[PDB]
């Protein structure tokens, strides 16, 4: 349409697109324990080879 | 299988492998009496030649 609000954001049309460009942060707020990963990998390797 | 215990050793699968890589010490914990060997060798040589 030709009725455009030039003061605010249009609402869902651009708020939902901001959510879609915000979601990449929720995928990044998570920690990694380097030492626990290395210990678990070492034990996993030794156990997988078995005997 | 895909079920790997990453905290402990898997048990027999790797404990038996530690026994198999431990056994080389039981083959090494034994003494040699250099002087008794040399005396015995000397007598063995003299006795083997007989007369």
């Amino acid at each position: 349409g030709d009725q455009i609000d030039t003061y605010e954001l249009s609402g869902g049309a651009r708020i939902n697109r901001i959510f879609h460009e915000r979601f990449p942060f929720e995928l990044v707020k998570m920690e990694f324990d380097e030492k626990e990963l290395r210990r678990e990998i070492s034990y996993a390797i030794k156990n997988i080879h078995g005997i």
